[PDB]
């Protein structure tokens, strides 16, 4: 596959998409050929120049401003029809809550076939993609949903851990995030503030940077989120592991420190066939960033998705359903 | 599937096979219809009476002595041709080191198609099954190898954990086992003593219970095993995650205490795309027995294997390659 690498694209070029591009750079079996943001796109069948695209984006507002870039207010539509791309990572803020589904309906409408991957967080966003299962399948698209850190990595770990038990009692995810680069987080931070007490997507999305800084001042830069609406729950339910109500997700983001404020882990509790109650724990290393734990799994699921696609398996899959494949 | 459960069988009815039978009892989507040991077999398309089979085995030396049992010195051959069985768990001591492969060659020769699962430990035993890949595929058999605790559960956890990293440095497995029931462990204990310093399969297999008790007396019932030949290594290599030399397996079995002498875990170390070195850790609950952590995953892989089989996917798969499916 070093002779014929998987040709991939990234939609959305905020902090996560940019990290995704950097992660792809040293891969030999995967090549980044396509990036789109809201106001432009960049295609390069020979492989994207990541430094140039990042410069363009951060200094001129869009990758359409990069060498070989194209400005466009229909960048996704234009990009889909421009290039030979085997799969895309949808690194798109789900703002509003319908956006990911709407982008997916454009892939469907386009006639394009291949693999799509997302790192959606919200159960209700994942439910919108579930409504599209047959449309995806009929379109010839293998869609990998919730394939980030959580849902994703931690969800798959819980699916594996569950095999020791006759019955599952609880899957509890606690995450920590330290923000190293403010620019890389603003434009997703409202997605998180929406999980705050007395907030929601519409309210958070409409906040000014002034109002955000004010909220953060109160809690010293810390967003402690409990019992989040998080698609891990329906994913583990669709995989037959447990009911969604037995899955709980919470976490802490420290907007003022690059160090994780706590060690991310998932605890899986259940009863074994011998009637013993016990828990497995999967814990992430403190020096693995949000970016690595989201984008790493995302492309491992893209690779896995492609394997499925190449076997004629189309439709919607979750992180809980298949083994991601290590990308080299 | 409660109307048409997967009909499964177990070959070998020492401690692990017996535990496997008990684990299957409450399942509604999987039904134990077939058990064989060296000197007899038991088939019952309506579902095995586990208490009766265990009584027969432990009190009369074979399940062939159970109500509906048949004595036979070709029990595997006879069983394969007797019943409608969708998949078998091969709960067989690999003694000698060629035995599992030889049983597998009988399934091949028989014309039977379906799923086979094992919980093999040794790299060299797994390599013998790798030589049979095409024979398996041509025979219409989906073979799931190394699908126990380690290899198996812990190997799959390492495969998932690896997705955060650009390069893997080390996968380190440390296991603990407390023996609760001596009868349930003797007849596999020689497999472990073979990993001892200054021992091997042939030497260990030829030891008398006298000589075993003597060895154990020296170390107070404790078998501390380091750098074991363990198939986790080639499995993670075949899945493209790391070289076999970066996988190390050790553990402790306490023959004199039902409590685990240490907490079983796997530590996965690597470098992320940002150049940070870090480790994830997956730890098992102390009250999850060897039996639960081996047999639970084994049947989850059988179920997964069947899914593959039903899609026309035949040949050899490892725990590292696919997501096991929770059996209810
Ligand atoms: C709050 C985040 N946006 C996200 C979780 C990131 C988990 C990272 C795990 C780690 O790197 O340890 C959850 C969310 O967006 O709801
Ligand atoms: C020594 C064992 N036979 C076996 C490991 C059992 C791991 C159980 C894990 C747990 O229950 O914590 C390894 C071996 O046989 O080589």
């Amino acid at each position: 596959n070093s002779l014929a690498p998987l040709r991939v694209g990234i939609l959305g070029f905020g902090g996560l998409g940019q990290a995704a591009a950097r992660l792809l750079a040293p891969k030999q079996e995967m090549k980044l050929v396509a990036v789109a943001d809201r106001h432009g796109y960049l295609y390069d069948a020979d492989g994207i120049d990541v430094d140039n695209a990042v410069q363009a984006y951060t200094q001129q507002g869009s990758v359409g401003k990069a060498k070989k870039g194209q400005m466009s207010e229909q960048s996704i539509e234009d990009l889909i029809g421009e290039g030979e791309v085997d799969g895309y990572f949808l690194a798109l803020p789900n703002l509003p809550n319908t956006f990911m589904a709407d982008v997916t309906r454009q892939f469907i409408a386009s006639g394009w076939q291949g693999v799509l991957v997302d790192a959606l967080a919200r159960t209700s966003a994942v439910e919108q993609l579930i409504t599209l299962r047959e449309d995806l399948a009929q379109a010839g698209i293998t869609y990998m949903t919730g394939c980030g850190a959580t849902p994703g990595l931690l969800t798959a770990a819980a699916a594996i851990a569950s095999q020791s038990f006759q019955e599952i009692h609880q899957v509890k995810i606690t995450f920590g995030v330290g923000i190293a680069n403010w620019e890389a987080y603003r434009a997703t931070i409202r997605e998180d503030i929406a999980h705050m007490p007395g907030y929601n997507v519409d309210k958070a999305q409409a906040m000014t940077d002034a109002e955000v800084a004010a909220l953060l001042d109160q809690t010293n830069g810390i967003l402690a989120l409990e019992d989040m609406e998080h698609a891990d729950d329906i994913m583990l339910e669709l995989a037959g592991i447990c009911h969604r109500d037995q899955v709980t997700v919470g976490g802490v983001v420290d907007t003022r420190n690059p160090k994780k404020p706590l060690s991310t882990h998932v605890k899986i509790t259940g009863r074994t066939f011998e009637g013993k109650i016990s828990s497995h724990t999967f814990t992430l290393g403190d020096e693995t960033s949000m970016a690595a734990n989201v984008c790493g799994p995302a492309f491992g699921y893209l690779k896995a998705g492609y394997g499925l696609h190449r076997q004629g398996l189309k439709g919607l899959f979750t992180a809980a359903d298949v083994m991601p494949k290590f990308v080299r």
